[PDB]
């Protein structure tokens, strides 16, 4: 209470993800998860980005605006409910324009306000001797197969959106999560994707529709 | 759109000034400090599970602050937020013991995040825009002074001095000029008897 500091977004995320549900736990292994960072008036000049052409990945500090709280403690986790509500993700930088970044392998909701962009520095950010017992390894993963209709539908909508719809669906579903006959759904881009569990360890994509 | 943040705690650090803070802090394990957490984050329940994590991220405020700013880790940046990974040596109720830090004394900490190797260590990452080592020798007096102040402070003064100097705290150093840095309540003095050798002259405080 004896110190308050005010932050304002430098830009907003426009993302493939419209819901928190099927957003990957290992985002950088979902490289088809694409999105853009639309930068705000004073940070939209190309000069604020000069040099990023030689950096592959960037950190984004952002606000968990849809995370609406100290058995693990909050500071031992990467949970979205935190005392100052700030997130941090490293995403691949595919390219950039004047007031726009093209991002890949994101774990960010659509409409995420971004407070900062930091270049990933391997000698400082990749700690080889780091060990995390609660982490250890990315999530296990599930096999994904396609109905013939869904494969064709993902291809059509992929050509329409100019997005790798099929790969994103496959990469998101290999995580996910129950019932064997139930079809589940997620909104990706402007699409509704439906799937089910023909076997406890196999997901089958049913249909992709706008 | 405005959002307000307040510190969860403040850093108590060995570094009182920006100069000679190592450019690779995690290779300076004697760069020690603590994070004193304020209430309601003083309760140990907020830290349960940290016993199995080696390193931690600290989001903090740069309270004492032709590449683009977003292409750098500069301390003068929009919203003024820093991000550092430090080794976690231990934790008690409202205190974290940190090692290999690059943070000024009195820095407000906004968040604590566990370092997750599979998510934070990008093996195929590449950074061209980002930016060696020098030999260090000691005068007998400075060796004795660093040890005495280390026992008084209960801090590894001699190791921190050597670890900071070994990264060449530096555009060219003059041969007759004395250079120095404040560490804790000490003023450490050295010079360059040769362009590839640092000699520690004195430790005072
Ligand atoms: C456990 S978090 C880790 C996020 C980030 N890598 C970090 O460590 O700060 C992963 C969840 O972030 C959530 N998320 C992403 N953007 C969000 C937002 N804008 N508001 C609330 N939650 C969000 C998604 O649901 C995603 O599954
Ligand atoms: C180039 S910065 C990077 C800091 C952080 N690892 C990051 O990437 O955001 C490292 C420098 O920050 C400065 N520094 C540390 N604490 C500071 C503070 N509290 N306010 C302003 N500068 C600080 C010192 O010059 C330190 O060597």
């Amino acid at each position: 209470e004896l110190m308050t500091h005010s932050v304002s977004p430098i830009g907003y995320i426009r993302s493939c993800f419209m819901e928190k549900f099927a957003i990957p736990r290992q985002p950088l292994l979902a490289p088809a998860a694409r999105g853009t960072l639309e930068l705000l008036p004073p940070f939209d000049q190309v000069e604020a980005l000069e040099g990023l052409e030689q950096v592959s990945h960037v950190w984004l500090l952002f606000l968990f605006h849809q995370a609406l709280p100290r058995s693990l403690g909050v500071f031992a986790t990467r949970a979205t409910h935190r005392p100052n509500g700030i997130g941090q993700s490293v995403v691949r930088l595919e390219g950039f324009e004047a007031g726009r970044l093209w991002l890949s392998g994101i774990d960010l909701l659509d409409g995420t306000p971004v407070l900062d962009i930091k270049p990933y520095v391997p000698y400082a950010d990749a700690v080889a001797d780091a060990r995390n017992g609660i982490a250890d390894a990315p999530p296990p993963g599930i096999a994904v197969e396609w109905s013939e209709q869904a494969r064709r539908q993902a291809h059509e909508h992929g050509q329409r959106l100019r997005q790798p719809v099929a790969e994103l669906i496959e990469q998101c579903l290999a995580q996910d999560p129950p019932e064997p006959g139930r079809r589940y759904g997620v909104r990706l881009w402007d699409l509704d994707v439906h799937w089910h569990y023909p076997r406890p360890d196999l997901i089958r994509v049913l249909d992709v529709a706008g």
